[PDB]
């Protein structure tokens, strides 16, 4: 936030002054060519006239500034969620391969079927979030004529055109994080985890630190939990690549170390795994542990445009940024909350869109994510409507003849009691194909 | 100084009106300053140069 | 090789200090399941050539 | 495809504050999917042909 002219001198390939803008570019015949200490013959040049005068400022701007930015934007303390330009055909679908284990070696089993296929590959669709905005500026022909007495008067000029948008780009990049993670954890897509108001007591934040310490180690089983995610998928993830967004107060109240210890890293390599904002505005959400993976930030364009208003006798330079979000529905991603949060938080049914013939059958499974230990009874009910199209106690569902309809399996808990204005249900969709 | 503020929204609608617009003043002020001049002073002998 | 309930239970810390090892070079001599399923075998320390 | 617009009125005293104003074009859209996947099978046996 505080760019001065070692960033741009170490962005650019150039020393201090430069011609490179009348070398892109009559205007030839109107400034000198010379990069010496020389400031006045320049500087008359460039307000000679209103023609080469806008030119050279338009070009300055818009070239020096873009270029400038988009190289100090690359470079800031969030930048690992960065991409580059989005890749075409992306088709905006996650493909995720569910690890599973061997089949035996047997010739027998296997001179029977040999062509068969193994299962399908779990398919989704990204969560996408997209802004577009504009911050833009106003430069003055008297802070332009008096800026080249000295070549660095010059220099602070272009600090000061650039820094002003730099900063205001930097401090909204926080806030677009903060408002994906309220709009992540409002969809209820976290994995819960209740703690007791961290910074009550001393007891209270020693129980909420062990508490992360564990699930940190549950998260990086080398093996593999399901536990966590979106949807039981088994992955596995790592101790290197969480990244934790914590609270102000939160953060504040603890302390650099133990909190390190926690996790394999001592302060240093673990400050830059650590995201610090001012209140999370969702209940009681404390800090959000997701992996690295989790969160990604591709940029569509950055764009910047100048106007002149010569009633006035100024400048106009709007700087344009869109770019999307996306969050994956198959990374780790704990809420970590201290409130009142229910019993059952979510259901998630394994088999998700599944096609089936007109006589088939289908096995679905149901993850309940319980925020206590005890354990709770799902019913399975197929809606829809038809004849003999039913599904077992256990998650079989048949598929009777003579079927046109499109089907939604659900599996519902209930966790009310005799009044109970509550439901929480998953929903599979299974379509048919004629045989 | 320029304060950091927020982003606008993308809308051509409203764009097509107002093209010319200034953003807001810089908040001018002045330097809270004080000067020092003093001198310090010594004598050297001649028998210390001797 | 140890249960992952009781390794996150211990610290890194002290654990390496029973050896003579400091963290770096002791979580590459420690290998972490879920559970053993065998009555109540909690951790096996073994030479590295059995 | 793009389809034909409208005309208006030249008039130079509304045009002082009409110059940004947007008219956007007439687009229209259409979509085709593909729709058939068939196969021929035959089969051989010359062996016995013979």
């Amino acid at each position: 936030m505080r760019i001065t002219f070692n960033d741009v001198k170490t962005s650019l390939g150039i020393t201090e002054s430069y011609d490179i803008v009348n070398a892109i570019r009559n205007f030839k015949s109107y400034v000198p060519l010379a990069t010496a200490n020389n400031v006045a013959e320049v500087g008359a040049g460039i307000l000679i006239n209103q023609t080469v005068q806008n030119d050279f400022i338009t070009s300055l701007v818009d070239r020096i500034g873009l270029v400038v930015i988009r190289q100090v934007s690359l470079n800031n303390p969030l930048k690992k969620f960065k991409k580059g330009q989005i890749p075409l055909g992306r088709t905006i679908e996650e493909i995720y391969t569910d690890i599973t284990k061997e089949k035996q070696y047997d010739a027998e089993e296997a001179e029977q079927k040999v062509f068969e296929r193994e299962m399908p590959n779990v398919k989704t669709l990204f969560h996408e979030r997209n802004r577009q905005g504009f911050y833009h500026q106003t430069i003055q022909d008297d802070s332009l004529k008096t800026a080249f007495v000295s070549w660095g008067n010059f220099e602070s000029f272009v600090s000061s055109i650039i820094n002003a948008i730099y900063n205001s780009a930097e401090v909204d990049e926080y806030e677009y994080m903060k408002l994906l993670v309220d709009n992540y954890y409002s969809k209820g897509l976290f994995t819960t985890v209740k703690i007791d108001e961290p910074t009550s007591s001393t007891g209270a934040l020693t129980e909420f630190v062990k508490k992360m310490r564990a699930t940190a180690r549950k998260l990086t089983l080398p093996q593999g939990s399901r536990d966590w995610n979106s949807m039981a998928v088994r992955t596995r993830s790592y101790m290197e690549d969480l990244h934790l967004i914590i609270d102000a107060d939160l953060e504040a109240e603890l302390d650099v170390d133990v909190l390190a210890k926690a996790f394999n890293m001592n302060r240093t390599d673990f400050l830059g795994n650590v995201t610090v904002i001012d209140g999370f505005a969702s209940t009681g959400l404390e800090a959000v542990l997701v992996d690295k993976d989790w969160f990604m930030v591709y940029d569509n364009l950055h764009k910047m445009e100048t106007v002149r208003n010569p009633r006035g006798l100024y400048w106009n330079y709007y700087y344009h940024v869109w770019q999307t979000l996306s969050v994956s529905r198959f990374a780790n991603a704990v809420a970590f909350v201290s409130g009142d949060v229910p019993a059952v938080t979510q259901v998630i049914v394994s088999p998700n869109i599944a096609a089936v013939k007109q006589g088939g059958q289908q096995q679905f499974t149901a993850y309940v994510r319980a925020t206590n230990a005890k354990d709770h009874k799902v019913v399975w009910s197929v809606e829809g409507g038809s004849t003999g199209t039913a599904i077992t106690g256990d998650g079989l569902l048949s598929v009777s003849g003579n079927e046109d309809n499109q089907l939604t399996v659900k599996a519902t808990v209930d966790i009310g009691t005799e009044d109970k204005p509550k439901l929480v249900v998953g929903e599979a969709v299974v379509s048919i194909r004629p045989n």
